[PDB]
This record gives structure tokens, C-alpha cells and sequence, in this order.
């Protein structure tokens, strides 16, 4: 039975002012490097424990002992994502109901149906880059976000955001980004009810109303048209939970669509951005990935079956998820009193945070080369210890979008590697911006066409 270390305190504010930073996950990573596999983090009225080692996280991932917790960030996101899958408690009726209805929409089999829409958007990205002038560069996270937002719009509800036609965001996305920014800004606020935050509160209620009004109108328009497009909205309007025999109600469908738009804007775009960063920083790896793309993608338009054969590209994506998992933390609570690692007693209801980027740097798992980008680490999943690699979370509350994200990212990265050579023309210095997720801010490259027709 050991006493847990704790980072520096600020009197009555305890550890809260350590979150007064634009890069809180990276700050928590530095604290984990100093204090080790577990540390206590206290704010007024709140205690959590940050876990960094596979030794402790493999126990945290036991669903008999721990369930998903809503962190303070997720409680703030729940003000607009409601009881959608990501912001619901496992015990709320609408979690298992929506999970049972939506699982078939998110399977490998479903990806065969989404593939044509994903190719539509991927071809728009390749055409944009083919059309750049010699003196121009690519803004990588900006273009990857155009692609992933457009993909979830088309697969989600047959809507074209037309992100490659504009600089100005869609009014929904203006409100969503500003609401996500307010939810994250709220975390550090010592005096949230100070009148200096009244305008923030007013703008937040306005942004919630915009997102609700626009998505409610999408649902109403679809019910009115009667059209049966093969998209998530059709599946939710027609689907019945096998257990209850009930469909989702229109309010819950709105929360699911808001949730999918957050995910499609925030997550896969970061994965693609980090993958291209690591490829241009590791030219021998880029060469091996480019050779696979050329060997496999023998048709002007990739097929579903061809994407499944981009094995090394899949390993490149896993190794980018290892070093910079774009959804970098999840939260758990103890279902009953239990002892963690034979050393740390917990009481029922006690909270844990899993710091995924630290788990992924555990040298006892990956060896001394842990900071190196080596996709070959993923050649044999049976050679990777249990619960060593958790970029999509854990158990029944793992990412429902995992197959969707990896299909889109594999397709797009395969097509990028087939069609272009890349240059890190600025010798870009990694600068990681934090929202709900991680992205490489200011990452730019030049692309030289291999002049292969679509
Ligand atoms: C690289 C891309 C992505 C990553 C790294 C990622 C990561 C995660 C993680 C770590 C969780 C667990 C959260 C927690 O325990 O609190 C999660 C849950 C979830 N993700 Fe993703 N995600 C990605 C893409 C997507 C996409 C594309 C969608 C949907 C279009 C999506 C929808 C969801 C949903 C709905 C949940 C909640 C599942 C549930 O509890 O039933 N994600 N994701
Ligand atoms: O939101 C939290 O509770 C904690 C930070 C905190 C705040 C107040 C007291 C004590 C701790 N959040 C986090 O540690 C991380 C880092 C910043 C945001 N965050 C988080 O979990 O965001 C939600 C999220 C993102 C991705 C996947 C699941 C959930
Ligand atoms: N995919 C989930 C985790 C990251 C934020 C969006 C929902």
C-alpha cells in the first residue's frame, strides 16, 4: 500500500491552475514523466488519478471493476451532445439502445456501402493538390479536416459541406467549434460564475441553439422527403433495438448526428495529419508505404477490397496512433471498492484518467526505441501485451467509429502516397494544438505530382 505522488499545488485551488495552459494533455504528460505511473490531481470539489503504465491500465480496462466516467470535459460537451453515444453513461437506457441500433451501421460490412462516398471526397482532395501551382504548399490539418468533415456529412446524412469550395466554415461548424472551445476553456476557470464569463455563457447558449435548430431541420426535412439514402440518418429513422423493439426518438437522433459531426471534424483529420508528419520525418518509412500504394492501387479509383490490402499503410496509421493518439484520454470510475496494482486502494465511485500518449511510451512494453516511428512494431498483434495500445478506448465503450476512421484514413493515405511525392520544405517543428483532440498546428508540405491519372 503506497502513497500516491501529486504535482505542485496553489493553496485552495489545489492543482486546478496546472490546467491554465492551451496544452493541458502535454502538461499532464510532463507531470507523468516526473511523477511516474500514477498521480493524484485535485481541484476544488474534485479528485482524479492519472494512470500512465500498462501495468495499471491493464487493470483499469477490466470492465468487471471499472466503467466509463464522464470527465468534466465530457460533462461540458454533454450540454450539446446530450445522451448521444459518447456523452451517455453506460446505465442510461439510450446508451445500450443506440449502441444496438448503430453497431450494424459501423461494421466492416457497412464500410462496403460507405466506400463510394469516401472515394468521392478523397478524389476531391487529390484533384485539389494536382491543381496547385509550383510555388504553392499544402496546409495539412486544414485539408485533412475538409476531407473528414465532408466524408461524415455525406455518410451521416447525404449532405455536402463542400469544404473544398470554401475558406469560411458552415454556420453549424462555426457554432460547434466555438462550443467545443468554450467547453475546454471552462475546465481551468477557478470562478466560473464571475460576471466576466456572462458573454461566454450567452454565446454558448446561442451556439447550442444553432446546432439544435440546424440538425432538427435536417431530421424533419428527411422525414418529409421520404428518401431512403443509405446513410446513418436513414439507419436511425428505420432501426429498431432488438432488445426493447423501440426506435431512437428524434431528440436522441439529433444528439447522435451532433456527436458524429464532432468526431468527423476532430479525430480522423488529426490521425491523417500526424501520419503524414511522421512519413515526411521518416523517408525510409514513406518509401515502403509508397511502394505498397503503387503495388495495390492498380485502378484509377480504389475499391473496398484494395483498401483492405494496404496492410503497411494500416501499420503506419497504428504507429501514428501510438505516438499521438488524437483522442488522448478517457475516464473510468470504480464500480466497487478494489485495489489497483496491489498498492493503491480505491473506493466505489473513485475516478481514474488514462493518459493514452503516456501508456503508448511505456518502455517496458515497446523497448528503448519508444520515441522512434517504426510501423513494423504492429506486424504481429499476438506479440503486443494486453491493453498496451488503446487509441480507440476500452471494451463496450470503445470507439464505435474505429472501422469508419481506419477505412477512410487508409483509403486517403493510400491515394496520397500513390499520386504524390512529399517535401518537408520548412523542416516543420511539431506544435500540437489541443481541442477535444490533438492536431499538428501549422504543418505544411509541398506535393510533387507523379502525374498518374484518376
Ligand atoms: C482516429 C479517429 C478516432 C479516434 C482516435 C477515436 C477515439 C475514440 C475514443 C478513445 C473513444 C472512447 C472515449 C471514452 O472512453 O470516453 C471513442 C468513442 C467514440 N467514438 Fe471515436 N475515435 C475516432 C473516430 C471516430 C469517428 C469517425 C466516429 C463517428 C463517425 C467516432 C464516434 C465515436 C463514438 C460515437 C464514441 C462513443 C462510443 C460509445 O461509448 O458507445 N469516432 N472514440
Ligand atoms: O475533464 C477532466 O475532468 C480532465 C481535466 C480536469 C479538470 C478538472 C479537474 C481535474 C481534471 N480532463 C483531462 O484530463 C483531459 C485533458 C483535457 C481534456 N481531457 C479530456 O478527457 O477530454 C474529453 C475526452 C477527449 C477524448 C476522448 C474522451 C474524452
Ligand atoms: N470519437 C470520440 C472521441 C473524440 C471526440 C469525438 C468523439
Amino acid at each position: 500500500i503506497k502513497e500516491m505522488p501529486q504535482p505542485k499545488t496553489f493553496g485552495e485551488l489545489k492543482n486546478l491552475p496546472l490546467l491554465n495552459t492551451d496544452k493541458p494533455v502535454q502538461a499532464l504528460m510532463k507531470i507523468a514523466d516526473e511523477l511516474g505511473e500514477i498521480f493524484k490531481f485535485e481541484a476544488p470539489g474534485r479528485v482524479t488519478r492519472y494512470l500512465s503504465s500498462q501495468r495499471l491500465i491493464k487493470e483499469a480496462c477490466d470492465e468487471s471493476r471499472f466503467d466509463k466516467n464522464l470527465s468534466q470535459a465530457l460533462k461540458f460537451v454533454r450540454d450539446f451532445a446530450g445522451d448521444g453515444l459518447f456523452t451517455s453513461w453506460t446505465h442510461e437506457k439510450n446508451w445500450k439502445k443506440a449502441h444496438n441500433i448503430l453497431l450494424p451501421s459501423f461494421s466492416q460490412q457497412a464500410m462496403k456501402g460507405y466506400h463510394a462516398m469516401m472515394v468521392d471526397i478523397a478524389v476531391q482532395l487529390v484533384q485539389k493538390w494536382e491543381r496547385l501551382n509550383a510555388d504553392e504548399h499544402i496546409e495539412v490539418p486544414e485539408d485533412m479536416t475538409r476531407l473528414t468533415l465532408d466524408t461524415i456529412g455525406l455518410c451521416g446524412f447525404n449532405y455536402r459541406f463542400n469544404s473544398f469550395y470554401r475558406d469560411q466554415p458552415h454556420p453549424f461548424i462555426t457554432s460547434m467549434v466555438r462550443a467545443l472551445d468554450e467547453a475546454m476553456n471552462k475546465l481551468q476557470r477557478a470562478n466560473p460564475d464571475d460576471p466576466a464569463y456572462d458573454e461566454n455563457k450567452r454565446q454558448f447558449q446561442e451556439d447550442i441553439k444553432v446546432m439544435n435548430d440546424l440538425v432538427d431541420k435536417i431530421i424533419a426535412d428527411r422525414k418529409a422527403s421520404g428518401e431512403q439514402s443509405d446513410d446513418l440518418l436513414t439507419h436511425m429513422l428505420n432501426g429498431k433495438d432488438p432488445e426493447t423493439g423501440e426506435p431512437l426518438d428524434d431528440e436522441n437522433i439529433r444528439y447522435q448526428i451532433i456527436t458524429f459531426l464532432i468526431a468527423g471534424h476532430e479525430t480522423t483529420s488529426g490521425l491523417l495529419s500526424f501520419a503524414l508528419y511522421f512519413l515526411v520525418k521518416n523517408p525510409h518509412v514513406l518509401q515502403k508505404a509508397a511502394e505498397e500504394a503503387a503495388r495495390v492501387l492498380v485502378d484509377p479509383v480504389p475499391s473496398y477490397k484494395q483498401v483492405k490490402q494496404l496492410k503497411y499503410v494500416g501499420m503506419v496509421l497504428n504507429e501514428a496512433l501510438r505516438l499521438w493518439p488524437t483522442a488522448p484520454a478517457f475516464s473510468l470510475y470504480a464500480k466497487e471498492d478494489t485495489v489497483l496494482g496491489g498498492e493503491y486502494p480505491l473506493e466505489k465511485g473513485d475516478e481514474l484518467m488514462v493518459l493514452i500518449p503516456q501508456l503508448h511510451r511505456d518502455k517496458t512494453i515497446w523497448g528503448d526505441d519508444v520515441e522512434e516511428f517504426r510501423p513494423e512494431r504492429f506486424e504481429n498483434p499476438s506479440a503486443i501485451p494486453q491493453h498496451a495500445f488503446k487509441p480507440f478506448g476500452n471494451g463496450q465503450r470503445a470507439c464505435i467509429g474505429q472501422q469508419f476512421a481506419l477505412h477512410e484514413a487508409t483509403l486517403v493515405l493510400g491515394m496520397m502516397l500513390k499520386h504524390f511525392d512529399f517535401e518537408d520544405h520548412t523542416n516543420y517543428e511539431l506544435d500540437i494544438k489541443e481541442t477535444l483532440t490533438l492536431k499538428p498546428e501549422g504543418f505544411v508540405v509541398k506535393a510533387k505530382s507523379k502525374k498518374i491519372p484518376l
